[PDB]
């Protein structure tokens, strides 16, 4: 009903229908300049003004029907930005529309953008720009109702230096030389499917593409295009599986974009162009589960969207569920349970890090006066998945629940819903099983902190080997280390190898002699898998092995994935032999880190 993260007019007052973006990317000044034409529809009678979200934006003028109108910026409200009130030249009746062209310019401190210098890229000769609007950063790029309760289509014309390429979360609609400047190109984009504004994405740089499917192009710098094309070859197979689970894919194109290492997330479900971290380039497709996850957002998240960020679990919860069904269809049901059981372990970590009582461990959170970037964690992913997984086992198994999910996506397609909307449809769909649903502790699952009230049933086939080897190392004495050998891993996949470290890491610290012996027989230092290397180094740093200090500092700074960089920095700061280096390394790299990551890493290290 009320979006406590937005200062703009609610959807009950007016709602944006379309956005026409005409801007120019200036790497000299690190700014976006142009006009944002918002087609606004009134939701009440005698509407004479509205408020929009902005964050560090410069408003030159606001034109309506070819005339300038009066506008005013309120005082800034911290992360929410500054509200922008506009005086309409006419009063609108209900359902009447008007087009508001706003001339704007971004600040180099835009929390949605990161500007890279040539030395920060692979080619080393051209700059790079990419955007991250989710959750409420789009207001830092252009004025808008920065709330997932409004969905709009958009067309865009972006001007960039001719030697560079621009891509957006839309269907490419041609390129032509800038008629005003021979040194620039203009790339045209159109997104015919209405989306919440947080799915607005832009990227500019020396980008090349490689076709890996009938509807998928992999984009990155020349140095990673081929490496990326192989890593994500399963994309089309996952799109077909996703189509079988959630219905037709309605976005036309599904391209991939591998960004520089400073990308904060593993992936971003930007429509038509998923952004992914280069840390997925393991060389064996072992991390392609993130691709399945991002593909699933084409239904759960982008089609059926959370009305507010309090109900973020709807987006991620069902997305993880779809993702793990896609991997199950590709590698077997036992693999689905293996990952499901592993996700429960991550949920254990998040609750133990926040605390059994922390409000952020609730499935549905109250973000009033809370920066979404500060509450973001695995809770909505795993606790949300555990609920759906719990409901699957409670209502008749995966076949039955997938039927509900497909009907759920068709029921709320192109719309924004709340948790109660989802709960109601669950009761409507399973009307013949309300007696089973009433046995569910909806208050504990949806609004209670800590671990869920009940744990689902997990198959242990693929996990036992991990627990076996993990228990050996934890209980091992000094005269037992000699019996460990590289042969211990001959039948363990990369995922089992990663889960073994996760289980072992839960009982850290280990004796310093155990860690040294582990590297001697297992040689984990030589593994480039970011997931495995991340946990191996955490085990080392937490076990007080000084040799691992430079390794952890290098991984924590040579890439910017918050999943890895934040825990690495925290672990290094808690190690007395590396505390000073950790704070120093952050301070020297702070200026060139991603704006969101730099803020969170500063708070984690208590240097803010
Ligand atoms: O479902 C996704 C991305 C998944 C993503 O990368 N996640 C989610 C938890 C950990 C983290 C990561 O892999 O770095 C998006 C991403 C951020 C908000 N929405
Ligand atoms: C990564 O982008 C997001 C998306 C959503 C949120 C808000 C939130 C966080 C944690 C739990 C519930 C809701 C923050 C950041």
């Amino acid at each position: 009903i009320v979006d406590t993260c937005s200062l703009a007019s609610p959807a009950s007052v007016c709602r944006t229908k379309h956005l026409h973006l005409r801007c120019s990317v200036d790497f000299t000044r690190r700014t976006l300049t142009g006009t944002a034409a918002l087609t606004v529809q009134s939701q009440e009678d005698n509407l004479r003004s509205l408020v929009l979200d902005t964050k560090d934006l410069t408003i030159e003028k606001v034109v309506i029907n070819g005339q300038e109108v009066k506008y005013a910026l309120g005082e800034r409200q911290s992360y929410k930005g500054s509200p922008m009130e506009i005086s309409l030249p006419i009063a609108l009746s209900k359902n009447q529309e008007i087009v508001i062209e706003i001339s704007f310019e971004t600040s180099p401190k835009s929390s949605a953008l990161q500007w890279l210098t040539p030395e920060q890229t692979s080619g080393k000769e051209h700059p790079y720009l990419f955007s991250q609007c989710q959750a409420i950063h789009c207001r830092a790029i252009l004025p808008c109702q920065d709330t997932p309760s409004v969905k709009l289509t958009y067309t865009a014309e972006v001007s960039v230096p001719k030697e560079l390429v621009a891509l957006m979360s839309a269907i490419r609609d041609g390129e032509t030389p800038d008629p005003e400047d021979p040194s620039r190109k203009i790339y045209k984009f159109i997104q015919k499917v209405p989306i919440p504004c947080y799915l607005i994405a832009l990227v500019v740089g020396a980008l090349e593409s490689r076709q890996i499917g009938p509807r998928t192009l992999v984009w990155s710098e020349k140095e990673q295009v081929e490496k990326s094309a192989y890593e994500f070859s399963e994309t089309e197979s996952m799109l077909k599986i996703a189509e079988d689970l959630g219905g037709p894919y309605v976005w036309g194109q599904y391209d991939l974009l591998v960004l520089p290492p400073s990308f904060p997330y593993g992936g971003m479900e930007n429509p038509c162009l998923t952004f992914v971290t280069p840390t997925l380039l393991a060389g064996d497709k072992s991390l392609s589960n993130v691709i399945a996850h991002e593909i699933s957002h084409s239904w759960t998240g982008n089609l059926v969207t959370n009305k507010t960020w309090d109900h973020f679990w709807l987006n991620e919860g069902h997305t993880v569920y779809l993702e793990r069904h896609i991997c199950g269809r590709l590698f077997g049901e036992k693999f689905r349970h293996f990952n499901a059981l592993g996700g429960w372990g991550e949920l254990q970590n998040s609750v133990k890090t926040f605390g059994e009582t922390h409000p952020f461990t609730k499935l549905v959170v109250d973000l009033t006066d809370i920066d979404p970037d500060v509450a973001y964690s695995s809770v909505p992913y795993e606790k949300g998945f555990a609920l759906l997984f719990y409901l699957e086992q409670l209502l008749g198994g995966p076949e039955i629940f997938l039927g509900f999910l497909k009907a759920y996506v068709e029921k709320f397609s192109y719309k924004s819903i709340t948790t109660d909307d989802w709960k109601d449809f669950l009761y409507s769909y399973f009307k013949d099983k309300v007696d089973v649903l009433n046995q569910v502790d909806w208050n504990a699952w949806l609004y209670s902190p800590g671990l869920p009230p009940i744990k689902p049933n997990y198959d242990m086939t693929l996990t036992n080997a991990c627990i076996a080897l993990s228990q050996r190392w934890i209980t091992a004495k000094e005269d037992d280390l000699n019996s460990f050998n590289a042969t211990d891993l001959k039948d363990l996949s990369s995922h089992q190898l990663n889960e073994f470290l996760a289980q072992t890491l839960q009982r850290a610290p280990l004796p310093l002699g155990h860690i040294k012996r582990m590297q001697e027989v297992y040689n984990f230092n030589a593994i480039n898998n970011s997931e495995i290397r991340f946990r191996w180094l955490r085990l080392c740093i937490q076990s007080k092995w000084e040799d691992a200090i430079p390794l952890a500092l290098k991984m924590a700074t040579e890439q910017g994935r918050m999943k890895f960089t934040r825990p690495l920095f925290k672990d290094l700061a808690a190690f007395d032999k590396s505390h000073d280096q950790a704070v120093r390394t952050y301070q020297e790299h702070k200026a060139s880190m991603h704006p969101v990551t730099a803020m969170l890493v500063g708070k984690d290290l208590k240097v803010d």
